[PDB]
């Protein structure tokens, strides 16, 4: 009965029943993004990096003018260039943020940043990715905690906007994570609601079919009932093909008593996918104006 959506995101309305479930096809310039995998081998396990990408594309919206100003003053930072390669151009990503399959940012992530990750059966965490790209924090594949906030070497695969968003300053770290596995429906519900009303972009993780790596999706919207508990969430999915777009997931407490999500209602025949983690991204619009 009450629905809340991410700052800068116009709610889709074109919801139809699909093979997965209720989905509204993607349309560009609506605030939300749907980076999707080509399953070319290099990106088969990068759902977190696609999720991260989505939130970055949203970040590029919320800070457009701020960004283009920064880049004309910091042209050096415009490209990612080491080893004698030109690995990435940030201006290309912004030009192509609206594209789903061929988005020049996701192209960077799968082809240059984490190419060998899927063959190694390893993934990343969305926050780690964003913290690498923006602040230039070195990403570890074996880090199961938040990014260590300390002054450190720039990750060569990131730090585009690290002349503003520095390392070793809590004020400059834009991301946040919460373990959902230790919480019940009530606490998770309110937790999503606060972060969403606080104009943050949301990414949720859950158990997939792979035993090593969790799946991660973008949480754009959320429906809450009388009680203030999550009734349903609206998400994009890297693994879902481009024709799907915004999916409606039901949220409930399963037989096992874990909070879970699925394309269909949670029942006894439908255990759902248990929610593992929540990752948030602030737009950091105020950050550009707090340095002295």
């Amino acid at each position: 009965i009450t629905s809340i959506w991410t700052k800068g995101v116009t709610p889709p309305t074109n919801f139809i029943e699909g093979t997965d479930g209720s989905h509204a096809p993607y349309i560009a310039n609506q605030g939300w993004y749907d980076i999707t995998k080509t399953f070319n081998g290099k990106d088969d396990l990068l759902s977190a990096a696609a999720t991260a990408g989505n939130m970055l594309h949203w970040w590029f919206d919320q800070n457009k003018n701020q960004i283009e100003g920064y880049l004309t003053e910091h042209p050096e930072k415009q490209a990612i260039i080491f080893n004698g390669e030109q690995m990435f151009d940030v201006k290309e990503a912004i030009s192509t943020k609206d594209r789903q399959l061929d988005s020049k940012l996701f192209e960077y992530f799968k082809e240059k940043a984490f190419p060998t990750l899927s063959a190694r059966r390893r993934g990343v965490f969305p926050d780690h990715v964003i913290d690498m790209f923006i602040n230039g924090y070195r990403l570890s594949l074996d880090n199961y905690d938040k990014t260590p906030v300390k002054e450190g070497n720039k990750d060569l695969r990131g730090g585009i906007f690290d002349q503003v968003f520095t390392r070793g300053d809590q004020s400059k770290l834009l991301t946040n994570r919460y373990n959902l596995r230790t919480k019940t429906i009530n606490e998770i519900s309110q937790l999503i609601k606060q972060e969403l009303i606080a104009g943050k972009a949301l990414a949720i993780s859950h158990t997939y079919n792979n035993i090593g790596i969790s799946h991660v999706i973008n949480l754009w919207g959320a429906d809450f009932n009388s009680e203030g508990n999550l009734e349903a969430i609206y998400v994009t999915d890297s693994d879902s093909n481009a024709s799907i777009g915004m999916k409606k997931y039901y949220v409930g407490v399963n037989s096992a008593g874990e909070v879970a999500v699925s394309s269909k209602k949670i029942d006894s025949e439908h255990l759902g996918a248990a929610a593992l983690g929540l990752y948030t991204l602030s737009a950091g619009q105020g950050i550009w104006h707090q340095t002295n």
